[PDB]
């Protein structure tokens, strides 16, 4: 496997989004993963509608809109729905709204999704290198997470009790510290222009490899 990977260099990652006061991290994680696959398949980079997931992938998928959701069930909704609209056609409002999906605005489809084995960072590395960005959950509740600015994030108080859905778009090594390149959805003001490098191969730090999954088209 390559020593390092960064899907941004392959034009497979869209601009960092700002979820605001709506707990839609799961939706942004899911669309980010599908966006890479869409780019890989069609050659076109297109932001997908996180709002579409918030408003439509709901109760039936065990999701709660602005109150939380799952990337895997969001993927299944896209499969069941036979599509997901573009962000431009169905903009993000950081609120729970009535489902307004319209296939006339469909920008991607999903045929299946895969959940990686729990806590295996080597398997996660293989997937990020060979398949594309991977949706994951991390423990982002520690004060240090919000204040991250640079370097490689390592928090002794971190746990494998994850609460925040984000996207791994790469991995590598910085000054002797291996890391996972993570795309957050708290806008460009957070961390390194919206990204955070989180410790890799450090005992599944913050649960980053606890619940990984990626869709396919
Ligand atoms: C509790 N609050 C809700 C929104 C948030 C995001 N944004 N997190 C979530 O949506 C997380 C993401 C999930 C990804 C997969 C591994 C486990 C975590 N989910 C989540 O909080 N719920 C609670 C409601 O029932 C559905 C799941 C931040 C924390």
């Amino acid at each position: 496997l390559p020593d390092s990977v960064d899907w941004r260099e392959k034009g497979c990652v869209t601009e960092v989004k700002y979820q605001g006061s709506c707990g839609a991290c799961w939706a942004f994680s899911a669309v980010g993963a599908l966006e890479a696959q869409l780019k890989l398949k069609t050659g076109k980079l297109v932001s997908l509608s996180a709002q579409n997931l918030v408003d439509c992938s709901t109760e039936k998928y065990g999701n709660k809109g602005c109150n939380g959701g799952f990337m895997t069930t969001a993927f299944q909704y896209i499969i069941d729905n036979k599509g997901i609209d573009s962000d431009a056609s169905y903009p993000y409002k950081a609120m729970d709204q009535k489902c307004q999906y319209d296939s006339k605005y469909r920008a991607a489809t999903c045929s299946k999704y895969t959940e990686l084995p729990y806590g295996r960072e080597d398997v996660l590395k293989e997937a990020v290198a060979n398949k594309g960005p991977v949706s994951v959950g991390v423990d982002a509740r520690h004060p240090s997470f919000f204040l991250y600015r640079s370097g490689v994030y390592y928090e002794p108080s971190c746990t494998q009790n994850v609460n925040h859905g984000v996207l791994v778009v790469g991995y590598g090594d910085l000054n002797g510290k291996e890391y996972w390149l993570v795309k957050n959805s708290w806008g460009h003001n957070f961390g390194e222009e919206g990204y955070i490098r989180m410790a890799r191969n450090k005992g599944n730090h913050c649960g980053i490899a606890s619940f990984p999954s990626y869709p396919e088209i």
